[PDB]
């Protein structure tokens, strides 16, 4: 009765749409066996590489767990933790005969509407292991960005309830609606393949959520470093040009250079006043300390304007004399706030890893968008192809459009590429000693 891609099944539960005794075949009808075994080889690579890289970092973080549980470094361990769990699920398919066990029902049809009766949970198990790891990962990614964010403006750890609960609820949720569909080319079960509304609601949207949140802490994070960094530079720049012109006023032999220098000094004196020093980054624009800063220049420029009041009249012997008195004013209201700023490489690399993680997560969001965007067509060209290839009666039947294997190879590059990058948090020149030190056993 049946005909490719429809396969014979006595099971009423597996019948396709309203066709008698015909369910949809397990192996994805939208891809050739060549595309399967190529895509499997892909995952086998990145799946295995990341799985090892992460476990190396897990195994290292526990080799100094005493001095590797303190924030913010402990985050990268839980970020790595989730990744190692995720890698497991993907690598599960390559076990001989598992890829068919995860995706196919009893009657040789691709798993759908899982969890279902009389069908082993080997599908929903894989879906849980992955979906939980994925979500627990990005939630811990928010923790990572938030920790880096506030390090300038902390032992408190009430994230655990949040990082472990939110993925759990989301997991139980998809199970409740029973929308764990299966796929052969990837070798994993996941939410809403047949019904992609669940995929958008449970994957695209939560990832889109952590993106805008995780970003805000990275955006408002670098702006805190951009402020501190640029402000010291702005103060340093002026202080130096100020001390140059100071050296020009003395060496000068006319009232023209002294006036010009005094103006170059005043032009820098003011531009330096319009900046929050790195020592007062945490204070308010209307705070007391910030007040003494800006007021310190109101006196300074006053001293300059006094000198200018002598340079213009032509009192060079007396204008240069005021420039000497500017040394003490300088040392008072400038040398104090100037300089003094250290960030530590601990936060530098967290910024690197904070941003590097953000990027590859944004890619994952992009993939699951397109996959969600064009699927409505992949349904049309399928339902038509089913009715076509069944109409064979005795080239014409050919699938119009399908999921781009490129988009997946891109996703699985970034999805794993993150875990590979997150694993290099412990690739510093200080970690080898940790392993040599514990090596004594
Ligand atoms: C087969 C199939 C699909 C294979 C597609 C999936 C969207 C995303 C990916 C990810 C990508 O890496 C590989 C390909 C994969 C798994 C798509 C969902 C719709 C459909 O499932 C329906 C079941 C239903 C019974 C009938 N109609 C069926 C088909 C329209």
């Amino acid at each position: 009765q049946c005909e490719v891609p429809l396969v014979r099944t006595d099971n009423p539960k597996s019948w396709y749409e309203d066709v008698e005794g015909c369910g949809i075949q397990c192996q994805n009808p939208l891809f050739t066996e060549a595309e399967h075994q190529d895509m499997h080889s892909y995952i086998a690579a990145f799946g295995a590489v990341t799985g090892l890289c992460t476990l190396f970092t897990l195994a290292t973080f526990v080799a100094d767990w005493r001095n590797s549980n303190r924030y913010p470094a402990v985050i990268l361990f839980y970020v790595n933790a989730c990744f190692f769990v995720g890698s497991i699920g993907w690598l599960a398919q390559f076990m001989d005969g598992a890829r068919r066990e995860i995706v196919c029902r009893a009657d040789g049809t691709m798993r759908l509407g899982e969890p279902t009766s009389n069908e082993t949970l080997s599908c929903v198990i894989i879906f849980v292991i992955v979906y939980y790891a994925l979500m627990a990962g990005v939630v811990w990614f928010v923790v990572l960005t938030y920790a880096w964010h506030t390090s300038f403006k902390g032992k408190t750890s009430y994230f655990h309830l949040l990082t472990w609960s939110l993925p759990f609820v989301l997991t139980v949720a998809i199970l409740a609606v029973a929308q764990v569909d299966g796929d052969s080319v990837s070798g994993i079960c996941f939410v809403g393949y047949k019904n992609y509304r669940y995929r958008a609601g449970f994957v695209l949207a939560p990832i889109g959520l952590v993106l805008i949140v995780g970003g805000y802490f990275l955006i408002r994070g670098v702006m805190t470093l951009f402020s501190i960094k640029s402000n010291h530079a702005d103060l340093e720049d002026n202080w130096e040009t100020l001390n140059d012109n100071l050296k020009v006023i003395e060496k000068a032999d006319n009232a023209a250079q002294v006036k010009d220098a005094l103006t170059k000094m005043r032009a820098a004196a003011l531009d330096a006043q319009k900046a929050t020093p790195p020592k007062l980054e945490d204070k308010s624009p209307d705070s007391p300390e910030m007040k003494d800063f800006r007021h310190g220049f109101d006196i300074l420029v006053g001293q300059i304007d006094d000198a200018l009041k002598l340079a213009n009249e032509g009192k060079v012997k007396e204008a240069q004399a005021a420039a000497e008195q500017l040394k003490t004013t300088r040392n008072a209201y400038i040398q104090k706030y100037l300089a003094a700023s250290k960030i530590n490489e601990t936060m530098l690399r967290l910024g690197i890893f904070g941003f590097l993680a953000f990027g590859f997560v944004l890619i994952t969001f992009s993939c699951h968008f397109y996959d969600f965007f064009n699927q409505a067509e992949w349904e049309r060209s399928f339902r038509d192809y089913v009715l076509c290839q069944a109409n064979v009666t005795i080239p014409d039947c050919e699938i119009k459009n399908r999921p781009s294997l490129l988009v997946e190879k891109i996703n699985l590059f970034a999805m794993f590429g993150t875990g590979i990058a997150m694993s290099t948090w412990v690739w510093t020149k200080a970690t080898l000693l940790i392993w040599r030190r514990t090596w004594c056993r």
